[PDB]
């Protein structure tokens, strides 16, 4: 309990969240890291330090076992140790299986509101982007399947799916995949899942990894896992990306191969040693710390800043918080409040359709902290 | 002084040295990283970093950028700009980033074997058209067929991969022989990727000449890669430097690291290569003058001791290259005896190219301790 009332110092840390401005009033809530390292994890850091050779590694002898055990503990979810594929981050995981399984000029569908990467790594690479946005329904958010099939027919040839979906915290449920699943069978479409939110999952919500559903969907999916995000170990870039059809693996590692890839780097593959044996518990604490965290946001907004809607999420630690009745431009909502509110929140519009006249907030604080969040958008907008 | 005699068990390190087999006396001469402990203070840098408990995305740090260019200026003479730099994490995906960003598809790319494997993968696994221009072994050492090198640039070569010092033969390049290569390039307008990855372990009557550094024009097609990695032995980290004067080129770079997802170096890459060009320097130049000893010890144990074999005399780097064709022996034969006679497993020449074949390389970055007995086991091997 008392592990994570600590407001920890980052400043100084060349982290991305705290070290880019260098107002010293600012409070930045926009990144998608925590304010929280199990000790076991930074315990075995030190350990591989003992011995001062650095060189290139194999990945270690009993990291697919682990790997394996991870997934059956945590999904029920069985896999063949020839299934994982390392990559040092899922943005590159997305890339690859974009160059991998698409030609030029062919059409690639996202759901927005989406994290911006998924817009990005498509056109960069010449792929057609295409779109199905998400409709706000029950104060959360659907897939409009009507709307979907009918893009899959124009000839879309892979998805990326969001699972949990970054910003709006849609933990799927068994039933949405299925639907989903039956509509890539029928338009031989091939899944990535981006299911790096894997393991933050609020008390009333079970993560159902898309590829477990069924044999034919694991035989058409790529599915990206990482304790990047789960353990705040992001800077040390390891990702375990699960291909049950080999075929599909063997033009996904040419990919990489062609792109000089070797492996992670000596730390990437210690941590996640550590990560996927020695911290459950610290797991276990930390889930309804932020869930609790996330009720305690959404109660604050209905006493306080009444004028601002919130999707109730289901998973991670990201706050999708809808501000349109404020009737502002992103400009003026953005310039008030950094200038009135002293802080940094993540924009809205540039996650696609449904962004616009949102923002996001990092709810992976010290309770505190977001106290103090919540307190400057409570002046920032009355 | 005793930093450099300390055999490392390093058997159970899931290092690529001494894990692929698990018979114990084997000795694996074939990995091209040394048997030297990375400086303290490179130890000390990691731990320091490591006491804070957080470790998500990090910016490269605010001072890298200075000390890169204190680093070129100090080690070869070389003003750079900190704009220039450009981060990878590793050389092969620099190698590959730059056939895709400067080359299409069939358009022909230039090694000179015998040369690192990488080299050749990174061009064929692209769909481009492999050229190459051999090495003439020359004067008991190795030379630049400059005729037969411009009989090819006319036929239109639009990207070409220097490795300097060249793995695994060890040449330094002069800068007369460089001046020669970089005049052809602009003749032909040949676009140079310069792999000098190894700028950092050169000998005592050598000079490491930066290819750009000779002239702007020469700076201005010159892609130079760099990187900590071999010099200091901290590979697994993944942190390679990349200089590309041309601002057109370096967009067009950075744009392929982008479009496949790269952010940048590894929280561990920024800080271990930090503390290699500033608190290192005394490591670095006992270690030169080991590797050098080592490379003077080996090649006239072996020539009295092991006749039936050709040495080519390195001038950096810590590799040996071996001509075994005295043998005449295949591949296979070579490799089976190395295992059951010798028990050492050496790295083939055959997949060298051209120049490779009846050809090994070994190890020499290591104690001597151990050099001793992989010449020992070569000695009983091939006698």
């Amino acid at each position: 309990m008392q592990l994570f009332h600590k407001a920890i110092n980052r400043r100084g840390t060349h982290s991305i969240k705290w070290d880019t401005y260098k107002n010293e009033e600012l409070i930045h809530a926009w990144i998608a890291d925590m304010d929280f390292v199990p000790k076991p994890i930074q315990t075995a850091l030190k350990q591989r330090i003992k011995h001062p050779i650095f060189g290139y590694t194999l990945p270690p002898e009993n990291i697919g076992d682990i790997i394996c055990n991870w997934t059956k503990q945590q999904y029920d979810w069985d896999i063949q140790k020839e299934w994982i594929v390392f990559s040092a981050g899922i943005v590159p995981a997305l890339s690859t299986s974009i160059q991998a399984f698409t030609k030029e000029n062919e059409s690639v569908l996202v759901q927005p509101p989406i994290y911006p990467p998924f817009f990005e790594m498509v056109t960069t690479n010449n792929r057609q982007l295409c779109v199905s946005p998400l409709q706000k329904q029950n104060d959360t958010y659907v897939i409009d399947f009507k709307h979907l099939e009918k893009q899959f027919q124009q000839g879309i040839k892979l998805m990326l799916l969001c699972s949990p979906h970054n910003p709006i915290g849609r933990v799927w449920t068994k039933e949405e995949l299925i639907k989903l699943g039956s509509l890539c069978t029928k338009y031989n479409v091939i899944v990535v899942a981006d299911e790096i939110h894997s393991d933050i999952i609020y008390a009333d919500h079970t993560h159902t990894p898309f590829a477990s559903l069924s044999e034919e969907l694991a035989e058409r999916t790529i599915t990206c896992m990482a304790p990047s995000k789960t353990f705040n170990i992001a800077g040390l870039q390891a990702s375990i990306i699960i291909i049950p059809n080999e075929k599909l693996r063997h033009a996904f590692t040419a990919i990489q191969y062609r792109q000089g890839f070797h492996g992670l780097n000596i730390f990437a593959y210690t941590a996640m040693q550590s990560a996927y044996t020695e911290c459950n518990d610290w797991l276990n604490k930390i889930r309804l710390y932020i869930e609790d965290n996330a009720k305690f946001a959404c109660e604050y907004m209905k006493d306080h800043i009444p004028t601002l809607s919130v999707t109730k999420p289901e998973g991670s630690f990201l706050l999708w918080i809808d501000c349109s009745a404020l009737n502002l431009s992103q400009d003026e909502r953005t310039k008030l409040l950094e200038e009135k509110g002293k802080i940094i929140v993540e924009p809205g519009e540039k996650y696609g359709l449904g962004g616009e006249e949102h923002i996001r907030i990092n709810i992976g604080c010290p309770r505190s902290v977001l106290e103090e969040i919540l307190n400057r958008l409570r002046h920032t907008f009355s």
